[PDB]
Order: C-alpha cells, then sequence, then structure tokens
C-alpha cells in the first residue's frame, strides 16, 4: 500500500494509465497468477484438481495450502469460483437446448422453471453490478457500465427473452411465437461460449484475432454482394419476363446467386434445356453471366481476401496478445 | 462384429505405413510437420464445433416444434449442419418450399441463419486457419528437420 498516493497499489496506478507494456511485462503476470491461484498451492496440473474438488468436497483436504478454516479458503479463491460459474453456465445451456428441442407443454416443465430462474437471478445479478458501481453518479454509472459489448449484448437478450417468455404465458399461436424467439435467443448463448474460453492462453488471441478480421472482411462482403445482386438481377430479368410485382422477386435475386458460390452449381435449376419448354428470347447469355460472375467471386474476391488476411497477421497476433495479457 | 473389429485394424494399419514412409528424406518432415498442425488445428476445430451446434439446435428447434424426446434429435442436430459446409448445400432438404404445406411459425428465420453460418464458417475461420498454417511454417519445417536428423 502506498500512504502517499491514496492508498492504491502500484498495480492499479498502471492499470488506470492503461499502460500495456507494465501489466503485460513477466513480473506482473507472475503476480497475478499468484493471485489468481488463490491461497492454494497446485502448480504443474491444476483445474482438474479444482473440478474434482468442487465435484466432491472431500477431495479438498488432500491439497497443500500456504500459510472448518480449510473450506472458507478454498472456496473463496477466484480459479474456484470460475469453475463454479462455468459449471452452472454448462447446465444451464444442457437445460435449455432440452426445453426447446422437445415438445411445449401448454404450462412449463420444471427445467423451463430452472431456466426462467437462472435469466431472473443472472438479471438481478447485472442490477447490482450497476447499482454498487463506483462514480457517485447514478446515470454515469449506467454509461460506465456499457462500455463493452458483452454487458450490452446481454442486456438485450435478458430483454428479449423476457419479451418472449411473456408472450409465450398466453395461448397457443403466442405460445408458438415465444417458443420461436427461445429459437433465435439460443443462438446468442451459445455463441457467449467465447467469454468462458478467453481464459485459456491460447484462445483469447485467437478470439481476439476473430474479432479484427470481422472489420477486415466487411469489405470483401460488400463487393462480393455487388456482383451477386448484379448477376441476381440480370437472370431475374432474363428468365422471367412476365411477372406481375410482388415481394417474390427480393427473393429470387438474392437467393440463388448465394447459393451458387456455396457448391450447389447447378444447370438445370438455372439456364434450363428450353416437348421442349419454349425458349425465351436473349435467353442464351445466362451460362455467359454465370460464367463470369463465378470466375470473378470464386478465384478473384477470395483469394485477395486471403492475401489481406494473410498479410496482416503479425501485427494483429501481437497486439492481441497484449491486449489479452 | 468380428469383420467390424477387422475393419478397425485395417483402419490402423494402413495408417501405420507413415513410420515405414519416415526412412525418406523428403516424407518424415512432411509427417512430423503434420502432427503439429493438427495440433494447431484443433482448437479451430472446437470454435467450429461451437458455431455447428449453436445453428443445428437453432434449425431443429425451429423447424419441427412437435417432436418427441428421441436419440435421433441428437443426430439431426450434427449431421446436417456438417455436412452442409463440405459442397452439399441443399436449399430443398433444409427449408422445404411451405397442396403446398402449411408454413411453420418462423420458417423464413432458417435461410437467414444459414447464410450467416456459412459466411463464417467458410470465408472466415478458414481463411485465419490458412493465415495460422501459413505465417507458422517456417520455424516448424526446421524444428522438424533437425528432429528427423
Ligand atoms: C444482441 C444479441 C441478440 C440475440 C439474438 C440474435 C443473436 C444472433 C447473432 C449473435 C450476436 C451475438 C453478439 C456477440 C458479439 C459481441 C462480441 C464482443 O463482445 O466483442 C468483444 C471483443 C472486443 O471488445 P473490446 O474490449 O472493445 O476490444 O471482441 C471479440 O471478442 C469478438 C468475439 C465475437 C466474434 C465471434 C462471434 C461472431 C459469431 C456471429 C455469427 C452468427 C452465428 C449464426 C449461426
Ligand atoms: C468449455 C471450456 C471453457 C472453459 C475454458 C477453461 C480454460 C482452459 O481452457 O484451461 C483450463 C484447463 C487448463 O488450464 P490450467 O490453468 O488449469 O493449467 C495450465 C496447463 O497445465 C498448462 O499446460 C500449463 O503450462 P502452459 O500454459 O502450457 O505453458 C499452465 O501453467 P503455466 O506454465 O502457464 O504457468 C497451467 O496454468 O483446461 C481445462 O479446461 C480442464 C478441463 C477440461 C474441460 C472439461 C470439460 C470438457
Ligand atoms: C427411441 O426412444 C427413446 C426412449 C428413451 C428417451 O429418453 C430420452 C431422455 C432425454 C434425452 C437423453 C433423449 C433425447 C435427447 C436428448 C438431448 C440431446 C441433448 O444434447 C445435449 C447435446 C449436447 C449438449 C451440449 C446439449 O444437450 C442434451 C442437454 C441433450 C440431451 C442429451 C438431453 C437429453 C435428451 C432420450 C426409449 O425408452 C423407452
Ligand atoms: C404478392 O403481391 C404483392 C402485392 C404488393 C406489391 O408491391 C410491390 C411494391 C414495389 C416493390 C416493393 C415490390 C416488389 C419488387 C420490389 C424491388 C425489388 C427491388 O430491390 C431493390 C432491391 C435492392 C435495392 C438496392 C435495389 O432495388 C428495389 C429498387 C427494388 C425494389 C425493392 C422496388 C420495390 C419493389 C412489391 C400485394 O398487394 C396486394
Amino acid at each position: 500500500e502506498l500512504k502517499n498516493w491514496s492508498n492504491a497499489t502500484c498495480l492499479q496506478l498502471a492499470v488506470a494509465a492503461k499502460h500495456r507494456d507494465f501489466i503485460a511485462h513477466t513480473c506482473s503476470q507472475m503476480l497475478l497468477t499468484d493471485m489468481w491461484m488463490g491461497r492454494l498451492r497446485m502448480r504443474k496440473n491444476s483445474g482438474l484438481k479444482v473440478i474434482l474438488g468442487i465435484l466432491l468436497p472431500p477431495s479438498i483436504l488432500s491439497l497443500e495450502f500456504k500459510n472448518g478454516r480449510k473450506i472458507y479458503e478454498f472456496y473463496n479463491a477466484p480459479i474456484v469460483k470460475f469453475w463454479f460459474y462455468t459449471l452452472a453456465y454448462i447446465g444451464y445451456l444442457m437445460l435449455f437446448n432440452y426445453i426447446v428441442l422437445v415438445k411445449m407443454e401448454r404450462w412449463p416443465s420444471t427445467q423451463e422453471w430452472i431456466v426462467i430462474s437462472y435469466i431472473f437471478t443472472l438479471g438481478i445479478e447485472k442490477m447490482r453490478e450497476i447499482l454498487m458501481s463506483e462514480p457517485g453518479k447514478l446515470l454515469q454509472k449506467v454509461k460506465v457500465w456499457l462500455q463493452e459489448y458483452w454487458n450490452v449484448t446481454d442486456l438485450i437478450a435478458i430483454l428479449l427473452f423476457s419479451v418472449g417468455m411473456i408472450l409465450r404465458l398466453q395461448d397457443q399461436p403466442f405460445r408458438s411465437d415465444g417458443r420461436v424467439i427461445y429459437c433465435v435467443n439460443i443462438i446468442y448463448w451459445y455463441i457467449r461460449l467465447l467469454d468462458i474460453f478467453g481464459v485459456n492462453k491460447y484462445l483469447g488471441p485467437y478470439v481476439m484475432m476473430i474479432g479484427k478480421m470481422m472489420i477486415d472482411m466487411m469489405y470483401f462482403v460488400i463487393i462480393m454482394l455487388v456482383v451477386l445482386m448484379s448477376f441476381g438481377v440480370a437472370r431475374q430479368a432474363i428468365l422471367f419476363p412476365n411477372e406481375e410485382p410482388s415481394w417474390k422477386l427480393a427473393k429470387n435475386i438474392f437467393y440463388m446467386p448465394y447459393w451458387m458460390i456455396y457448391g450447389e452449381v447447378f444447370a438445370d435449376q438455372i439456364d434450363p434445356p428450353c416437348q421442349l419448354p419454349p425458349c425465351k428470347t436473349g435467353a442464351w447469355i445466362v451460362p455467359a453471366i454465370m460464367a463470369c460472375y463465378l470466375l470473378v467471386a470464386n478465384i478473384l474476391l477470395v483469394n485477395l481476401l486471403i492475401a489481406v488476411f494473410n498479410n496482416t497477421f503479425f501485427e494483429v497476433k501481437s497486439i492481441s496478445n497484449q491486449v489479452w495479457k
């Protein structure tokens, strides 16, 4: 503790300054690992012993500790809290899969009630986290808690699932709509496992690299979108010239050109052999347009995107390593 | 069952030929590179498994809302989404054209999920895997050459 500097250790001063090169030093990492290990003395092979201890309380006594009171010492380490939370989340995910896979009855099953309890208590904990924030302004605590993206997506998912639950406890059609809302919602909870993955040394950097390659890829999404839209409009306006205006036109533009570049290159679905059906005027340009579009979208743009990912990997790798540390 | 165990054995004995192959100068290093590249690949296999499971659960729970609890459910989650990203993207088996069948509630979301799932699994993760294999090749090659010698 530093008396002159208002009871702040060097680590807190370094963190407040956003000094990445200081925290990422070897000594700071060793100190953080020692603090994370708590009061235990398992170094060579940990984690599995933590799982064995949390599953079997008698296994706690056969551990080496640092200088009755052993159980409270073990259970309050950060690592065992993390593993307890991870096991709880795995159980919640299993129950959320089970409730949506099988048929849903009029009133919720007990597993569904467990899922509702999990969501409600997690919302309560988030509310507690908001309420006990450091700044003294009740409006600035919300804006200082909405600084990450995970705690924003959690709020959105909690609100959406609450809306779906309220819609569920109704008659049959609104119950089906609530089921569809649950089906959409489960995707986010499955994706959220990357936050749990982020503890592992070799997975966090990969997640950060993915997060940056998303914005690296967002442009070659747009260019391929333009090419695909052009081809789709051309094929739709060549093959079918006698269609009344309907919203089905907006589906044929994006459907077939998108499914064509992913292996469903069908010469019978498009370019029909027109006993034999009558041939449309100017319909012999569809194979040529398709050939050019496939050549551009599968040999040029994807290879250029591969090159872009390849040549900017060292910088992103180093930055992600520093940020995770 | 005897011949099935024989099939498992012949799988292993066919794989065992690489130890004989590791005599030639240009084949031992490639095998010892394959081992470390598999060690690298396992992580992206895990991530793709998570994404695949998410899409499979969403599809199964959207399209069929009146199924019974059976072990066939654990197959439909993994089977079709895994075979989809390997060149079988048949848009007829997925999203049936709901004379015409009555549409399921929210049966239009499935192609919207499919677009994002294919975009992630064929344009992002595999390209990042290629980049990982590319930027960590020289040191692996040198170490493999030394260990073979
Ligand atoms: C779904 C998982 C999401 C949570 C992810 C959980 C985070 C995660 O993936 O790692 C935790 C644990 C291994 O990590 P853990 O910290 O326990 O132990 C590390 C490991 O022994 C390394 O080999 C050590 O050296 P290095 O690093 O090689 O140099 C390292 O010491 P250090 O030399 O570094 O000081 C040790 O810290 O693995 C499991 O999940 C076991 C349960 C199996 C899974 C059980 C379920 C199948
Ligand atoms: C053919 O007739 C069968 C019948 C017995 C039926 O028993 C059922 C018991 C529930 C059970 C085991 C069954 C089918 C889906 C099973 C789900 C698959 C899910 O997968 C997992 C997959 C991976 C997890 C990550 C997510 O959930 C489970 C939560 C989930 C899971 C294992 C819950 C358990 C379900 C079978 C015969 O007896 C008379
Ligand atoms: C089933 O019967 C339908 C009928 C109502 C029909 O209303 C029509 C109004 C015009 C509208 C919305 C319709 C079909 C093609 C639609 C085009 C698709 C084009 O796509 C876009 C695609 C993307 C844009 C970038 C380019 O253009 C539009 C210029 C274009 C677009 C959105 C213009 C709008 C057109 C439906 C029901 O009423 C009784």
